[PDB]
């Protein structure tokens, strides 16, 4: 019933790969990346949203700690509560904790709601990627093989289901006998496959990719 593969980048719903640097803001990149796709779907415009806005403004009230880590779910809740998030162009990324400088004059998106998917359910994750759009997830990236990944379907025997790095599932497929998740990272274009990593799919929640999925929506 579900398509064999989906790629939301091919549907024009994914912005350029970003570079987080030495600031632990992968949660903020994962969240804006999911919302960017919903924004494209609803308005026809593809616009990078401000991860720095989340770093500086979605802070202790949201359980988040800026460059020391955060949640995608509470990032979405900030955008709901704030009734907007600035464009990345107006509020660019500095890889530092800064004062909140959100300005509604440069609001580029809103968020109406978000959804959390059940733990470890790669079938439900697949359905959501097919039927909803890119999904924010955490993965276990504390392995040299992850940092050193260049191409192919990533499979790390010592991976755990305990996540520590936010990323964005923008698709999935089946290539060269291997089912995979298509994952947008925030380590710049020189990481992996032009900034992407394809991660083993249907291998018992490999690297925790389906541990904590969430996605936002923008309602009419
Ligand atoms: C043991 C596992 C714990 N765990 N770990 C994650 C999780 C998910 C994704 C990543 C990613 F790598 F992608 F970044 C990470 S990396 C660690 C992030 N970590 C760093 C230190 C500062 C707090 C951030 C962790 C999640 C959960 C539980 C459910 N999850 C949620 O999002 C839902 C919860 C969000 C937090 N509320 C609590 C309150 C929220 C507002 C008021 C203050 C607390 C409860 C529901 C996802």
């Amino acid at each position: 019933i579900l398509p064999d593969s989906v790629d939301w980048r091919e549907k024009g719903c994914v912005t350029e790969v970003k570079y987080q640097g030495s600031c632990g803001a992968s949660w903020a990149f994962s969240a804006v990346g999911a919302l960017e796709a919903q924004l494209k779907l609803k308005t026809g415009k593809l616009v990078s949203l401000s991860a720095q806005n989340l770093v500086d403004c979605s802070t202790e009230k949201y359980g988040n700690k800026g460059c020391n880590g955060g949640f995608m779910t509470t990032a979405f809740q900030y955008i709901i509560d704030n009734k907007g998030i600035d464009s990345d162009a107006s509020y660019p990324y500095k890889a530092m904790d800064q004062k909140c400088q959100y300005d509604s004059k440069y609001r580029a998106a809103t968020c109406s709601k978000y959804t959390e998917l059940p733990y470890g359910r790669e079938d439900v994750l697949k359905e959501a990627v097919a039927n909803k759009g890119p999904v924010s997830v955490g993965v276990d990236a504390r392995h040299p093989s992850f940092f050193l990944y260049r191409s192919g379907v990533y499979y790390e025997p010592s991976c755990t289901q305990n996540v520590n790095h936010g990323v964005l599932v923008v698709g999935y497929g089946d290539l060269n006998g291997k089912e995979y998740w298509l994952v947008k990272n925030s380590w710049g274009h020189n990481f992996g496959e032009e900034g992407y990593i394809r991660m083993a799919r249907n291998k018992g929640n490999h690297c925790g990719i389906a541990s904590f999925p969430s996605y936002p929506e923008i309602l009419q």
